[PDB]
Protein backbone atom coordinates (compact mmCIF):
# COMPACT_ATOMS: atom_id res chain seq x y z
CA UNK A 1 0.00 0.00 0.00
CA UNK A 2 1.21 3.62 -0.90
CA UNK A 3 -0.21 6.89 -0.93
CA UNK A 4 -2.80 7.82 -2.97
CA UNK A 5 -0.84 11.24 -3.83
CA UNK A 6 1.90 9.14 -5.35
CA UNK A 7 -0.17 8.17 -8.33
CA UNK A 8 -0.59 11.09 -10.35
CA UNK A 9 -4.05 10.44 -12.17
CA UNK A 10 -5.48 11.63 -8.35
CA UNK A 11 -3.57 14.83 -7.96
CA UNK A 12 -6.28 16.90 -9.55
CA UNK A 13 -9.47 15.84 -6.98
CA UNK A 14 -6.76 16.10 -4.53
CA UNK A 15 -5.75 19.47 -4.88
CA UNK A 16 -9.37 20.76 -4.54
CA UNK A 17 -10.38 17.83 -2.05
CA UNK A 18 -10.28 17.48 1.59
CA UNK A 19 -10.94 13.52 3.19
CA UNK A 20 -13.60 13.11 5.51
CA UNK A 21 -13.39 10.14 8.47
CA UNK A 22 -14.50 9.51 12.03
CA UNK A 23 -13.72 11.95 14.83
CA UNK A 24 -12.22 8.52 16.71
CA UNK A 25 -10.33 8.39 13.38
CA UNK A 26 -8.50 11.56 12.52
CA UNK A 27 -8.67 15.20 14.25
CA UNK A 28 -9.71 17.09 11.64
CA UNK A 29 -9.95 16.60 7.91
CA UNK A 30 -6.75 15.75 6.12
CA UNK A 31 -6.51 18.34 3.60
CA UNK A 32 -2.72 17.60 2.19
CA UNK A 33 -2.10 14.54 0.60
CA UNK A 34 1.37 13.65 -0.37
CA UNK A 35 2.68 11.31 1.60
CA UNK A 36 -0.75 10.35 3.26
CA UNK A 37 -2.07 6.76 3.44
CA UNK A 38 -4.34 4.68 6.53
CA UNK A 39 -6.09 1.87 6.69
CA UNK A 40 -9.75 4.00 5.04
CA UNK A 41 -7.13 5.83 2.11
CA UNK A 42 -4.73 3.76 0.38
CA UNK A 43 -3.73 3.30 -3.10
CA UNK A 44 -3.33 -0.90 -3.92
CA UNK A 45 -2.56 -1.51 -7.69
CA UNK A 46 -2.59 2.08 -8.82
CA UNK A 47 -5.86 2.88 -7.26
CA UNK A 48 -7.78 5.01 -4.84
CA UNK A 49 -9.23 2.81 -2.18
CA UNK A 50 -11.37 4.25 0.37
CA UNK A 51 -12.59 1.33 3.42
CA UNK A 52 -14.79 2.34 6.16
CA UNK A 53 -17.09 -0.01 8.27
CA UNK A 54 -19.89 0.91 10.92
CA UNK A 55 -23.48 2.55 10.22
CA UNK A 56 -23.20 6.42 9.59
CA UNK A 57 -19.10 6.23 9.16
CA UNK A 58 -17.35 7.16 6.35
CA UNK A 59 -14.50 7.96 4.90
CA UNK A 60 -15.03 9.85 1.97
CA UNK A 61 -13.32 13.30 -0.09
CA UNK A 62 -15.42 16.04 0.30
CA UNK A 63 -14.31 18.59 -2.76
CA UNK A 64 -13.58 22.12 -2.01
CA UNK A 65 -15.55 24.18 -4.72
CA UNK A 66 -19.40 25.07 -3.61
CA UNK A 67 -21.85 25.69 -6.25
CA UNK A 68 -25.38 26.71 -7.03
CA UNK A 69 -27.52 24.22 -9.57
CA UNK A 70 -28.13 27.28 -11.10
CA UNK A 71 -24.52 27.45 -12.48
CA UNK A 72 -24.28 28.36 -16.25
CA UNK A 73 -21.29 25.81 -16.76
CA UNK A 74 -21.80 22.70 -16.13
CA UNK A 75 -20.11 21.02 -12.27
CA UNK A 76 -19.26 17.35 -13.18
CA UNK A 77 -17.79 14.57 -11.01
CA UNK A 78 -16.73 11.49 -13.41
CA UNK A 79 -15.57 8.61 -11.55
CA UNK A 80 -14.26 5.08 -13.14
CA UNK A 81 -14.40 2.65 -10.02
CA UNK A 82 -15.29 -1.00 -8.86
CA UNK A 83 -17.95 -2.03 -6.03
CA UNK A 84 -16.07 -5.48 -5.19
CA UNK A 85 -18.17 -7.67 -3.61
CA UNK A 86 -19.26 -6.58 -0.15
CA UNK A 87 -19.02 -8.74 2.54
CA UNK A 88 -21.60 -10.60 4.63
CA UNK A 89 -23.97 -8.17 6.88
CA UNK A 90 -22.99 -5.24 4.46
CA UNK A 91 -26.64 -3.57 3.80
CA UNK A 92 -26.21 -0.35 2.25
CA UNK A 93 -23.64 2.50 1.69
CA UNK A 94 -22.67 5.47 -0.52
CA UNK A 95 -20.32 5.56 -3.07
CA UNK A 96 -21.27 9.22 -4.69
CA UNK A 97 -23.06 12.36 -3.82
CA UNK A 98 -24.04 15.98 -3.88
CA UNK A 99 -23.84 17.36 -0.78
CA UNK A 100 -26.14 20.18 0.14
CA UNK A 101 -23.67 21.63 2.82
CA UNK A 102 -24.34 23.90 5.50
CA UNK A 103 -27.66 25.65 4.41
CA UNK A 104 -28.93 22.33 2.47
CA UNK A 105 -28.10 20.23 5.60
CA UNK A 106 -28.87 16.59 3.36
CA UNK A 107 -27.64 15.61 0.29
CA UNK A 108 -29.82 16.65 -3.26
CA UNK A 109 -28.10 13.41 -4.47
CA UNK A 110 -26.70 10.07 -3.30
CA UNK A 111 -25.77 7.39 -5.42
CA UNK A 112 -25.65 3.92 -2.82
CA UNK A 113 -25.43 0.38 -3.37
CA UNK A 114 -27.52 -2.23 -1.57
CA UNK A 115 -28.20 -6.14 -0.71
CA UNK A 116 -32.26 -5.74 -1.11
CA UNK A 117 -34.60 -3.18 -1.47
CA UNK A 118 -38.12 -3.12 -2.62
CA UNK A 119 -39.48 -0.69 -5.41
CA UNK A 120 -34.53 -6.27 -5.81
CA UNK A 121 -30.49 -7.54 -4.79
CA UNK A 122 -27.06 -6.81 -5.36
CA UNK A 123 -28.73 -2.95 -6.46
CA UNK A 124 -27.17 0.69 -6.88
CA UNK A 125 -29.88 3.47 -6.35
CA UNK A 126 -29.67 7.16 -7.57
CA UNK A 127 -32.06 9.11 -4.20
CA UNK A 128 -32.77 13.06 -5.23
CA UNK A 129 -33.92 14.64 -2.56
CA UNK A 130 -36.73 17.16 -3.38
CA UNK A 131 -36.79 18.65 -0.08
CA UNK A 132 -34.26 19.60 2.89
CA UNK A 133 -36.88 18.26 5.32
CA UNK A 134 -36.19 15.60 8.32
CA UNK A 135 -38.49 12.31 9.32
CA UNK A 136 -41.62 11.72 7.63
CA UNK A 137 -41.74 15.25 5.85
CA UNK A 138 -38.45 14.37 3.30
CA UNK A 139 -39.49 13.73 -0.09
CA UNK A 140 -37.52 11.64 -2.69
CA UNK A 141 -37.20 10.26 -5.77
CA UNK A 142 -36.05 6.83 -6.25
CA UNK A 143 -34.10 5.90 -9.00
CA UNK A 144 -33.01 2.00 -9.57
CA UNK A 145 -29.71 1.87 -11.68
CA UNK A 146 -29.79 -1.81 -11.73
CA UNK A 147 -27.66 -5.23 -10.67
CA UNK A 148 -24.08 -3.46 -9.01
CA UNK A 149 -21.20 -4.17 -12.03
CA UNK A 150 -18.40 -7.15 -11.00
CA UNK A 151 -15.41 -4.94 -12.85
CA UNK A 152 -14.99 -1.51 -13.85
CA UNK A 153 -17.75 1.17 -14.41
CA UNK A 154 -17.90 5.14 -15.29
CA UNK A 155 -20.14 6.94 -13.09
CA UNK A 156 -20.78 10.95 -14.48
CA UNK A 157 -23.05 12.98 -12.29
CA UNK A 158 -23.70 16.20 -14.08
CA UNK A 159 -25.65 20.00 -12.57
CA UNK A 160 -26.59 22.25 -15.17
CA UNK A 161 -29.18 25.13 -15.30
CA UNK A 162 -30.94 23.54 -12.80
CA UNK A 163 -30.99 19.91 -14.21
CA UNK A 164 -29.44 16.93 -12.70
CA UNK A 165 -28.13 13.77 -14.88
CA UNK A 166 -26.56 10.70 -13.88
CA UNK A 167 -24.77 8.24 -16.47
CA UNK A 168 -23.69 4.65 -15.59
CA UNK A 169 -21.52 3.67 -18.39
CA UNK A 170 -23.08 6.41 -20.64
CA UNK A 171 -26.47 5.07 -20.38
CA UNK A 172 -28.09 8.61 -18.91
CA UNK A 173 -30.36 6.74 -16.15
CA UNK A 174 -31.25 9.84 -14.39
CA UNK A 175 -32.18 13.33 -15.55
CA UNK A 176 -34.75 15.54 -13.22
CA UNK A 177 -35.39 18.86 -12.91
CA UNK A 178 -33.70 20.61 -9.39
CA UNK A 179 -34.02 23.71 -9.89
CA UNK A 180 -36.24 23.56 -6.36
CA UNK A 181 -33.12 23.03 -4.59
CA UNK A 182 -31.64 26.76 -4.09
CA UNK A 183 -29.12 25.74 -1.50
CA UNK A 184 -25.80 27.64 -3.08
CA UNK A 185 -23.36 25.38 -0.58
CA UNK A 186 -23.60 22.26 -3.05
CA UNK A 187 -20.69 20.29 -3.37
CA UNK A 188 -19.20 16.73 -4.63
CA UNK A 189 -18.37 14.01 -2.56
CA UNK A 190 -17.00 10.54 -3.74
CA UNK A 191 -15.84 7.56 -1.30
CA UNK A 192 -17.62 5.27 1.34
CA UNK A 193 -20.20 6.39 3.39
CA UNK A 194 -21.42 3.62 5.08
CA UNK A 195 -25.20 3.10 5.81
CA UNK A 196 -26.33 -0.08 7.62
CA UNK A 197 -23.27 -2.50 7.85
CA UNK A 198 -20.80 -3.27 10.72
CA UNK A 199 -18.77 -4.97 8.30
CA UNK A 200 -15.89 -2.88 6.00
CA UNK A 201 -17.19 -1.55 2.95
CA UNK A 202 -14.71 -0.82 0.30
CA UNK A 203 -14.63 1.48 -2.54
CA UNK A 204 -12.00 1.36 -5.78
CA UNK A 205 -11.27 4.24 -7.90
CA UNK A 206 -9.33 4.40 -10.58
CA UNK A 207 -9.76 7.57 -11.76
CA UNK A 208 -11.78 10.75 -10.80
CA UNK A 209 -12.12 14.02 -12.06
CA UNK A 210 -14.40 17.22 -11.32
CA UNK A 211 -14.92 20.35 -13.49
O1 LIG B 1 -34.09 1.99 -0.25
C1 LIG B 1 -35.23 2.52 0.03
O2 LIG B 1 -36.12 2.68 -0.83
C2 LIG B 1 -35.60 3.01 1.42
O3 LIG B 1 -35.78 4.44 1.52
C3 LIG B 1 -35.59 4.70 2.92
O4 LIG B 1 -35.40 6.05 3.24
C4 LIG B 1 -34.12 6.57 2.78
C5 LIG B 1 -34.39 8.02 2.43
O5 LIG B 1 -35.18 8.08 1.21
C6 LIG B 1 -33.11 8.82 2.20
O6 LIG B 1 -32.52 8.40 0.93
C7 LIG B 1 -32.17 8.56 3.36
O7 LIG B 1 -30.95 9.17 3.01
C8 LIG B 1 -30.18 9.65 4.15
C9 LIG B 1 -28.94 8.78 4.15
O8 LIG B 1 -29.36 7.45 4.47
C10 LIG B 1 -27.94 9.29 5.21
O9 LIG B 1 -28.43 8.99 6.54
C11 LIG B 1 -27.66 10.78 5.07
O10 LIG B 1 -27.04 11.27 6.28
O11 LIG B 1 -28.90 11.54 4.94
C12 LIG B 1 -29.66 11.05 3.83
C13 LIG B 1 -30.84 11.97 3.64
O12 LIG B 1 -31.41 12.47 4.64
O13 LIG B 1 -31.23 12.18 2.49
O14 LIG B 1 -31.91 7.23 3.54
C14 LIG B 1 -33.09 6.45 3.90
C15 LIG B 1 -32.63 5.04 4.12
O15 LIG B 1 -32.59 4.64 5.28
O16 LIG B 1 -32.34 4.26 3.18
C16 LIG B 1 -36.84 4.25 3.69
O17 LIG B 1 -37.95 5.07 3.22
C17 LIG B 1 -37.05 2.77 3.44
O18 LIG B 1 -38.38 2.41 3.84
C18 LIG B 1 -36.94 2.45 1.94
O19 LIG B 1 -36.96 1.04 1.78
Amino acid sequence: RRPPWDIARFRPALRVAKLQAPDSVQRKDVRSFPNFQADHFYSENRDMVFVMGGDSQRSELRFLDEWSVRTSSTRRMVGVLTLPTPLRGMKHFTWMQVAGGSKGKKPLLRLSWHDKREQLRNTMLATVRLNNKSGDAGRFKKIVLGTRPSGRFVADVRVERSRLTVRLNGRKLVDEDVGYWTYSTNYFKAGVYVQEGSPDARVVFHGLTVS
